[PDB]
């Protein structure tokens, strides 16, 4: 499994973290509301978003970056894959992610 | 050193980070609200529960996983742990989290 | 690109974090409150802190250890760089997280 994060503005975050589960293209998100600050063409832009922390199979990576492009609001989204030791984690929970994501 | 997540309800996820760190199985452990969505048994669950981001040595992973599913609530625990670039990481940081963590 | 935390006392947290982007040591920091529980010299520590989640260059990462080691009110500051998978995240966001830092 890997996860991956987006930044979103707060409606579209819990609207679209919840397509994401009930087409199966992810098994979980967090949703975490944060403040961000950011460079944006010679502005620094301060922010309400909320992040999703999404858990998904890592075959299924490609499939969740096609759909957060699709879904996403901003001309530029965020797309971040973090990696995970999937040796150290909990053998049972990946395969869990690797099942719900279809 | 690594960092490992877990999902607990709040309930449960402040009294298991404490214990965490005074049986020294972590060194440190920062904990964030969630609204946590996620796909069960064929529904949508839309849960209120508490990240745990778990700081411990490389070598102290698997005694931190085995007690996170002793205290574990879930039928289903969450325990994903995540690559630290260790190079890249504070050494003092990283020797620290060694440190506090006690191996057997 | 990769990502790097530290924790961070809320007094400084936003303060440290809006230097950073205007000084372009990093493209973009993420700030997030967060209960912390540790271990420090035989005692139990429980503090209110702010978790900053930056996004840097990898070729900047050395730059912001130094102005993270600069900038931190701690004794032991916290700097973890965690690992991310650059082909699989999205080629433009990466681009542009690069782009935001400069080095020189």
């Amino acid at each position: 499994m890997k996860i991956a994060l987006t930044n979103l503005p707060p409606e579209h975050g819990e609207r679209i973290a919840r397509l994401l589960v009930e087409e199966h293209i992810v098994a979980c998100v967090n949703l975490y509301p944060v403040h961000s600050i950011y460079s944006w063409k010679g502005e620094v832009c301060s922010e309400a978003e909320v992040t999703l922390m999404m858990k998904v199979s890592t075959q299924g990576i490609e499939r969740l970056k096609q759909r957060i492009c699709e879904l996403h609001p901003y001309e530029l989204p965020e797309f971040v894959v973090i990696e995970v030791d999937n040796n150290a984690s909990l053998r049972e929970y990946i395969d869990f992610v690797k099942g719900e994501t279809h």
